[PDB]
């Protein structure tokens, strides 16, 4: 699938894209993958932040649906106009489909500046498509249209420190391999863990270890009241019992060195001196996952390099600085793109599965490494999914 | 080496032997294996502990050498007389040997009660032998009489759990393989050290972590003033400096759990309910060692299955019992047979080195083992080694 490597571009903090053209004759945008929503939308007025937006007026081939749409997030919202139009992915398969488009009118808080996207591709299921889920997300138009295999994967590449404008915009950010898995956007072994339902990318964590030590909750405590795969969200976040565990773990084993609360809230910065970031003080995070075969389970091992995101010293320093990226929810568990960048993870829609592997750009230490290992078989389990 | 597989018994608090003949006819004694000393001693006399003993007056190749030695350890001590004889290793290579061997007459706190050995095999090199280096330790002989490669590999294998005098005697402690390596004791790759100077074992250790968190010592602390492999020594013995960080590391990663003072000397044991000793709040401990490759180096990484020692409960129950198998020490590092315990070690005489694996034997859960890995390059190791 070499056409499709080294497709995305970004960065977890505003998120990875893939170039898209819609209408007739093509307009040329930059699309947010987001794994965690189900609306194709695009930019379609003037905005500050947009450089470009959707000209429907412009196009030959848009069809009005006649019908508003509003899509609130946990972060951000936006309202507008639905239609359909033809849709093509340059560096994708090389197919046209007509697809379902919500052209943004109104927005709060939704779009980035400097993120250089004008638009989101929702990759979930119709279940949590709005208005409701008769509007065929994206994903399943491609599907039902084409030949291409029900599933595509996902290589998000975080850099390990940070990127200025133009480094975003001439680096690859990554893969996204529609129809496919390419072997060389991995090492090692691909496990599986079964959807759980088909509405979010939902999956059920069955252990959490921090530097080996269990947590020692009841498993459902981790999956309250969903556990998804949402490449659309930056951090890696728990609900309130889980993360009041986590950080508290997470500051026992680093508390060598002490840390403001702010930088525990996610909001404040932590630096150091060029070169020093001590990452041996920080803890290695270990989820289980449900396996495909009964009673077994596998686990994926994140490292201080995935959940302290880089960013910018602004400071007249050389300082590497960096935010935690971990986070609390009230919306159950979600694996954002922070833990995304330690693998490659593929969307087995066909056979109801995703499957988590070691990335082959990984940022790590020649210490530590992220890992996918398995299997385990002694894990009190079964009844771990949420009700 | 199928001969000599499962040729030791024993275990780490009592120590592991190997069977031995001497003289002609053939006594048979039971000798414990040990890589920190270098006199080969026999109890010759009736000791409270000794259910046999050599008795040269009823050996036709015994010779008398008139002379008397003393040899002091840093536990325990023996006087004898010094002599000659024909050796033999039932279950080791197909030879005899005439070796040097010290008549044990007069010992203090040398003979362990229940032990079932009589006698002790030192294995390292004539500097350290007594009463002077002109004394040629057995191995040497070995060598020179026979066509024995100049090489032997130890697997002493822990059973996780107290053994009573019964199963002692009915269980494999494990195999010393004189000549060669065996591939079916060990897993994954065999990683070499220098040999520092042939005295005792020596090697350098450049790095220690606890958990992944390096203890940030200067290295020259963790070989103070030497760092040696010591089958005859129970414990991981470290410094002072170096025992006082490391038992305040591990102290701090399994503070979910309050010890006594006296479990952390090594002196008390600790107990729980049969089945929950708590694993995972105890860390890891790794050691890194100086290659064979310049600037090179690797690790070797053990289990708290391997550093608390099962021992039988003082008023018998059924709870499941430790001790801190990590003492202090004033003569340098010992990695005992704790440490040995975790690892096929390879005495590789021949190259001047020493080889690590982990063992087929080694006691472990399911979510960790023992590892042997590398290389580490970015490791400053430069005065390491004291002088
Ligand atoms: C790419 C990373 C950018 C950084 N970013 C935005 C800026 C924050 C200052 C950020 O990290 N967050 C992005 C969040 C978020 O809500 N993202 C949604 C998509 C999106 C992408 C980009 C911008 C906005 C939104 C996603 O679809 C939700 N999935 C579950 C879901 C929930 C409800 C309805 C629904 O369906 C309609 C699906 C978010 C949440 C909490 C904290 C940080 C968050
Ligand atoms: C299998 C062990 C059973 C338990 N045991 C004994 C009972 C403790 C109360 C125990 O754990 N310890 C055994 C120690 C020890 O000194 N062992 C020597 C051999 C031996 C085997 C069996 C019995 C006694 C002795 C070894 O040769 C020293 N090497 C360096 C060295 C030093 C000096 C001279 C020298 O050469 C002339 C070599 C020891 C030391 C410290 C703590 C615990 C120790």
């Amino acid at each position: 699938f070499v056409e499709m490597v080294d497709n995305l571009r970004g960065k977890s903090g505003q998120g990875y894209y893939v170039e898209m053209t819609v209408g007739s004759p093509p307009q040329t945008l930059n699309i947010l993958v987001d794994t965690g929503s189900s609306n194709f939308a695009v930019g379609a007025a003037p905005h500050p932040f947009l450089h470009r937006y959707y000209q429907r007026q412009l196009s030959s081939t848009y069809r009005d649906l006649r019908k508003g749409v509003y899509v609130p997030y946990t972060q951000g919202k936006w309202e507008g106009e639905l239609g359909t139009d033809l849709v093509s992915i340059p560096h994708g398969p090389n197919v046209t489909v007509r697809a379902n488009i919500a052209a943004i009118t109104e927005s709060d808080k939704f779009f980035i500046n400097g993120s250089n996207w004008e638009g989101i591709l929702g990759l979930a299921y119709a279940e949590i498509a709005r208005p409701d889920d008769s509007l065929e997300p994206f994903f399943d138009s491609l599907v039902k249209q084409t030949h291409v295999p029900n599933l595509f994967s996902l290589q998000l590449c975080g850099a390990g420190f940070p990127l200025n404008q133009s480094e975003v915009l001439a680096s690859v950010g990554g893969s996204m391999i529609i129809g496919g898995i390419d072997h060389s956007l991995y090492t090692g072994s691909l496990w599986y863990t079964p959807i759980r339902r088909e509405w979010y990318y939902e999956v059920i964590i069955v252990r959490v270890e921090i530097n080996g030590q269990d947590l020692k909750m009841d498993c459902k405590e981790y999956n309250y009241d969903k556990s998804i795969v949402d490449s659309g969200t930056t951090n890696l976040r728990l609900p309130k019992k889980v993360f009041e565990a986590a950080v508290k773990s997470i500051k026992a084993a680093s508390s060598t060195e002490k840390f403001p609360d702010g930088f525990w809230l996610g909001e404040q910065l932590v630096c150091w001196q060029a070169g020093t970031t001590p990452w041996n003080i920080f803890p290695v995070i270990s989820l289980y996952l449900m396996g495909e075969v009964t009673n077994q389970s596998f686990r994926i091992t994140i490292l201080p390099q995935q959940y302290l995101r880089p960013v910018e010293d602004v400071a007249t320093s050389q300082d590497d600085c960096y935010k935690f990226a971990i986070s609390q929810s009230s919306t159950g568990t979600v694996m954002g793109a922070v833990i995304m960048e330690g693998f490659y993870v593929v969307f087995d829609r066909a056979r109801k599965r995703i499957g988590f592997a070691v990335s082959a750009c990984h940022v790590h230490d020649e210490f530590r490494t992220a890992a996918v290992e398995g299997p385990f078989v002694t894990l009190d389990m079964e009844d771990c999914g949420y009700n």
